[PDB]
């Protein structure tokens, strides 16, 4: 069926649970052994979250290459991401190494630091632009540029330097401040305008490595992230733009990391999204 006419018949029919739990049991389960391994505990934020073996992103290091992240490759679209878990006080490190060593252009940041009186990642990043970070464990040093504070989001100007190089990169860090801490937004458009701000910065194009996205697991409000992006690129390439099954597209890339979209509210939020956002790119 098409998207916005489905979409009302789920309204009207009240079946959202219905059709969220038929995706949970479609699902891929792939194996997850090396995030499994005990000296990885301190690495995973979650238990039950984890990258699958074939997807996961390796660190270039020999003692231990594990970070909880995978690589999510959209063939027919021609997009990549890295979805990975808010960092952790024992891995920011590991973070930076990751950006670094994947040649990535932006973060995009979906959750606070606090939310619901508790933490859900670590400061990861300088506040103040004379109070650099240097993070020792990976060699790397962090430094404040800019920082441009709207009323949804705010945007970064970073610089990574590798300190055994002394090469420098520009990472752009894409923060989107105000998701409620319950439930999801009632409009998409704040979201939208802020997809749209990350893809006319340059992050999420080919000359680049893939963007890391995050929120505190990495599954659910990163998900509604990278599925509204492909969706709506899916739509401007194909000759018959309703051929586009945001289903089917989920399903996909849920064979690249376990769980994405948490609830039914995010999976009619992620419609809404993709619905609105296709009438904003043409007219
Ligand atoms: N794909 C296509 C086929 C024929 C004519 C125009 C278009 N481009 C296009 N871009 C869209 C983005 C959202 C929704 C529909 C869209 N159609």
């Amino acid at each position: 069926m098409e998207m916005e006419k489905e979409f009302e018949q789920i309204d009207k029919s009240g079946s959202w649970a219905a059709i969220y739990q038929d995706i949970r049991h479609e699902a891929s389960d792939f194996p997850s052994r090396v995030a499994k391994l005990p000296k990885n505990k301190n690495r995973n934020r979650y238990r039950d979250v984890s990258p699958f073996d074939h997807s996961r992103i390796k660190l270039h290091q020999e003692d231990n290459d594990y970070i909880n992240a995978s690589l999510i490759k959209m063939e027919e679209a021609q997009r990549s991401y890295i979805l990975t878990q808010g960092p952790l006080p024992n891995t920011v490190g590991h973070f930076w190494e990751m950006v670094w060593e994947q040649k990535s252009r932006g973060v995009v940041m979906l959750n606070r630091v606090m939310e619901k009186g508790s933490l859900k990642c670590a400061q990861y990043w300088p506040q103040k632009e004379e109070k650099e970070m240097i993070f020792e464990d990976t060699n790397l040093k962090l430094t404040l540029i800019s920082e441009d504070i709207k009323s949804y989001y705010t945007v970064r100007q970073l610089e990574l330097e590798n300190l055994t190089t002394q090469e420098t990169r520009e990472i752009l860090h894409f923060h989107y401040t105000t998701w409620p801490d319950f439930g999801v937004p009632e409009s998409p458009a704040s979201f939208l305008n802020f997809l749209f701000k990350v893809r006319e910065s340059g992050s999420l194009s080919p000359e680049h490595g893939p963007v890391v996205v995050h929120c505190s697991a990495g599954i659910g409000r990163s998900g509604t992230f990278c599925l509204a992006d492909t969706c709506l690129l899916l739509m401007d390439k194909r000759k018959d733009p309703s051929s586009v099954d945001i289903k089917k597209v989920l399903l996909e890339m849920r064979k690249f990391r376990m769980g994405l979209i948490q609830t039914a509210d995010q999976l009619r939020f992620s419609y809404l999204a993709v619905i609105e956002g296709a009438k904003f790119i043409m007219g």
